[PDB]
């Protein structure tokens, strides 16, 4: 089982689901989640965007993938739970500082990379306060039904994404010690899970 297997079957999964949601129609918003993500794993699957660093192997793509479409899901559960333009921004911006600096520590030879790798986790944690304490409080004002789904995507959501840092940390980016093939298997499983299963759930409450 090579790497590129492990890619192209992320690939496919990311596509049955695109042209599921796309079938189903939110709508549209699963269909740039889990689209995104396909193209990111064809990419990666034909060998482009392996970018060497020190001693270790980096996968632009993903990155790139997990800067645009992290933020849909945010905006996803964001609308399930009936925010305001304004909270909308801080958790976007949150979020968005994960990922860049997720991304800048991958690229980073040297141990300054912990340094960006602390800082991501700093602002994950305020992350998961706002989708755990005033996304809920809001998502409490709409329908039993509405916030019964996203209280489920939510759990989904935070118990998957703090699997991520740890998967990272073990993995070639931080004291590579989880071999590549391995640490790629189980990114794969997340991001599968995290973006085709997130959508299949809502789909069935639909
Ligand atoms: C579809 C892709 C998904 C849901 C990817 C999620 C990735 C994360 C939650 C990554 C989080 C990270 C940290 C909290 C700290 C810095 C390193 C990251 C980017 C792995
Ligand atoms: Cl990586």
């Amino acid at each position: 089982v090579g790497l590129t297997t492990l890619f192209w079957l992320g690939a496919i999964g990311m596509l049955v689901g695109t042209l599921a949601f796309a079938w189903a129609g939110y709508y549209v918003t699963l269909v740039g989640i889990s689209g995104i993500a396909a193209v990111a794993y064809v990419v990666m699957a034909l060998g482009v965007g392996w970018v060497p660093v020190a001693e270790r192997t980096v996968f632009a793509p993903r990155y790139i993938d997990w800067i645009l479409t992290t933020p849909l899901i945010v905006y996803f559960l964001g609308l399930l739970a009936g925010l305001d333009s304004r909270e909308f921004g801080i958790v976007i911006t949150l979020n968005t500082v994960v990922m860049l600096a997720g991304f800048a520590g991958a690229m980073v030879p040297g141990i300054e990379r912990y340094a960006l790798f602390g800082m991501g986790a700093v602002a994950f944690l305020g992350l998961v306060y706002y989708l755990v304490g005033p996304m809920t409080e809001s998502a409490s004002q709409r329908s039993s039904g509405i916030k019964s789904l996203y209280v489920r995507l939510r759990n989904l959501t935070v118990i998957l994404w703090a699997i991520y840092p740890f998967i990272w940390l073990l993995g070639p980016p931080g004291v590579a010690l989880l071999t590549p093939t391995v640490d790629v298997a189980l990114i794969v499983y997340l991001d599968l899970v995290t973006k085709v299963g997130f959508g299949f759930i809502a789909l069935d409450a639909a």
